[PDB]
DNA sequence: GGGGAAGGATTCC
DNA sequence: ATGGAATCCTTCCCC
């Protein structure tokens, strides 16, 4: 089994430089803003200009402001990206009938039939690469290896512009050589968690009971992890089948009333249902972000598919059980739909 | 013991 | 100190 994972780089920014070549070799900053006040909100991309400055994702405009004051500032245009995407998107199924589509800016293909080992990989790597680029002007990072994990992983490694294999000798090494919090899927707080049971390593997973592990960081993380460990993780590249749909907005000012926080909900209920798609959800949730960013969220099921002016009317029913049982200010407000038909 | 729901929570990008 | 969706975990009722 050989898989090929595609990372599209520093994507939101680099097409904002095709649709305007003046970004060539200039600091690039992508943002969402709050219209909470002046320029209040976060980065959500940068380009590499920009990133090796300290300009990384999720952190505030002002701040990023304040490291690269004369950088560029755009406010995001999803409906364009997506454009982009889906377009690049397709001129991967050239290469495989196998294709799992991650997310806006990342896939995986399967091409084990097309390749008759690692070498050959390495070329159709190559040959890609070169078509996004020849069609779209879009650099893009190739991570081959035998599984979406390892893939994935020596794309991190060639970020961005760059392409890496890992062969079965250098996943030996990494195993037992890579740090465990550089795993997809662990993020800081199973890192601590791992840190705190001397599993700093993905060997040291074979050294200590399962139980032990499936205190810390339960049943279903530890399998994944010594999957790697013992080299048999074999996820197959599945299409991917949207399961949920929704919209979530920042308040102006943050608010307790039922009255100021209604229209937002209503907006984030319209882009949502907008977003469906000819499809029908029997599960709505009203999710809320507290003052201090706690997500506080409630929901319910109904044995037929929702309708709009029942959104409405029911999602005003779960926001005010939400006020009814929570003592916090609210600053982000929204509604997530999933179980379709 | 586990499936289904409802809520929390993590990590993904 | 923004937005998206997927997976799991914990707790509950129910078989
Ligand atoms: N904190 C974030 N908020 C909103 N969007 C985010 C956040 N972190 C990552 N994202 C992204 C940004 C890009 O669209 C996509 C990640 O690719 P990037 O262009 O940032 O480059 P990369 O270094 O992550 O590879 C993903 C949703
Ligand atoms: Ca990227
Ligand atoms: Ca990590
Ligand atoms: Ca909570
Ligand atoms: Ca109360
Ligand atoms: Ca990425």
């Amino acid at each position: 089994m050989i898989v090929l994972f595609v990372d599209f780089d520093y994507f939101y920014a680099q097409v904002e430089e095709v649709l305007n070549p003046s970004l060539k070799g200039k600091p690039v900053v992508v943002c969402v803003f709050s219209g909470r006040f002046e320029d209040s909100g976060a980065v959500a991309t940068a380009n590499y200009e920009a990133r090796k400055f300290g300009v990384k994702a999720g952190i505030p405009i002002v701040e990023a402001k304040k490291i690269l004051p004369n950088a560029v500032y755009l406010p995001m245009r999803k409906e364009v990206y997506q454009q982009v995407s889906s377009r690049i998107m397709n001129l991967l199924r050239e290469y495989s009938e196998k294709i799992e589509i991650a997310s806006i800016d990342e896939a995986y293909l399967d091409i084990s039939d097309k390749v008759r080992d690692y070498r050959e990989a390495y070329n159709l790597g190559l040959e890609i690469k070169n078509k996004i680029l020849e069609k779209e002007k879009i650099t893009v990072t190739v991570g081959i290896s035998k599984n979406k994990v390892f893939a994935k992983i020596a794309a991190d490694m060639a970020k961005p512009n760059g392409i890496k294999v890992i062969d079965d000798e250098e996943v030996k090494r990494l195993i037992r050589e890579l740090d465990i919090a550089d795993v997809p899927g662990i993020g800081n707080i199973t890192a601590e968690k791992l840190k705190k049971l001397g599993i700093n390593k993905l060997v040291d997973t074979l050294s200590i009971e399962f139980d032990k592990l499936k205190g810390m960081i339960g049943e279903a993380k530890a399998k994944y992890l010594i999957s790697l460990a013992r080299d048999e993780y074999n996820e197959p590249i599945r299409t991917r089948v949207r399961k949920s749909i929704g919209r979530i907005v920042t308040m102006k000012r943050n608010s307790r009333n039922l009255e100021e926080i209604k229209p937002y909900l209503f907006r984030a209920i319209e882009e949502s249902y907008y977003k469906l798609d000819k499809r029908i959800p029997k599960a709505i949730h009203v999710v809320a972000v507290t003052e201090d960013l706690d997500i506080v969220s409630r929901g319910r099921t109904f044995p037929h598919g929702i309708s709009k002016e029942t959104a409405y009317s029911e999602s005003v029913k779960l926001l005010q059980k939400i006020l009814e049982e929570d003592e916090r200010k609210i600053r982000r407000i929204g509604v997530r739909f999933s179980k379709f038909i």
